[PDB]
C-alpha cells in the first residue's frame, strides 16, 4: 500500500538518480494530506537542501506570503513539493533523466492527495504536469494565468500554471502578475464546482 509517509521515507534515502551524491537532505515535500491546493515547484535550492523542506529560501518566503495574504492559508493547510526532490549541483536545472527518475514520487503524491487544484510554479513543473494531462505545452509565458481541467481517476483536478516565485523576487511587474494569478487561484478554491 502507498502513503505520503512511505514516499517520504523512500525519498529521504533515495539514490535513484545522480543527484543524491550532492545533497545534504532530500526534500519530499510537506503539508496536509487532504490539501485542496497542491503547489509544485522545480527542485530544491540551497536552503531547501540544508533544511530538508521545500520553499524556505527567499523565493519560498515570498510563496508563503502569497499563500497567506492572498489565498488566506497557512502552509500546513496546503501541500508543497517539487517535480525533482534533490538540489541539482551548480545552480542548474534538473536533467531530463533526473525528472524521469524522480517524477514517479510526485505522481504517487498526487494519487494520494487528489487535490482540487494543482498550482504549477514555473516551467518545469508546468511542462511535467501538462505531459501527464496530455495538454499541449508551448511556454510558461503562453500558458500561465488560467486554469486547465485535468480529468484524473474519479475526479477533476484544476491545474493552474504560474511564474515561479523566484522570478518575482526582483521584478515588481512580474510579482504583480503572480499576485493576480494567486487571486484567481483563490477564486477557484472558494467557488463550488457547478
Ligand atoms: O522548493 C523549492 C525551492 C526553490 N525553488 C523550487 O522550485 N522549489
Ligand atoms: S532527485 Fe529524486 S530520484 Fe534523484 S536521488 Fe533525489 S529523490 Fe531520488
Amino acid at each position: 500500500m502507498d502513503s505520503l509517509e512511505k514516499i517520504k521515507e523512500e525519498v529521504i534515502s533515495c539514490k535513484k538518480c545522480k543527484l543524491w551524491q550532492f545533497r545534504t537532505n532530500a526534500v519530499p515535500g510537506e503539508g496536509y494530506p487532504k490539501a485542496e491546493i497542491m503547489f509544485v515547484g522545480e527542485a530544491p535550492g540551497e536552503n531547501e537542501d540544508k533544511e530538508g523542506r521545500p520553499f524556505v529560501g527567499a523565493a519560498g518566503k515570498l510563496l508563503t506570503q502569497m499563500i497567506k495574504e492572498i489565498l488566506g492559508l497557512e502552509r500546513d493547510q496546503v501541500f508543497i513539493t517539487n517535480v525533482v526532490k534533490c538540489r541539482p549541483p551548480n545552480n542548474r536545472d534538473p536533467e531530463e533523466d533526473e525528472i524521469t527518475a524522480c517524477s514517479p514520487y510526485l505522481d504517487r503524491q498526487i494519487d494520494i492527495i487528489m487535490p482540487k487544484i494543482i498550482v504549477t510554479l514555473g516551467r518545469h513543473s508546468t511542462k511535467y504536469i501538462f505531459s501527464k494531462m496530455g495538454e499541449n505545452f508551448s511556454s510558461i509565458t503562453k500558458v500561465r494565468g488560467k486554469s486547465y481541467v485535468w480529468k484524473y481517476k474519479e475526479k477533476e483536478i484544476i491545474v493552474f500554471p504560474t511564474y515561479h516565485p523566484a522570478a518575482a523576487l526582483y521584478n515588481p511587474n512580474l510579482r504583480k502578475i503572480l499576485e493576480e494569478d494567486f487571486k484567481k487561484i483563490r477564486e477557484l478554491a472558494i467557488t463550488p464546482k457547478r
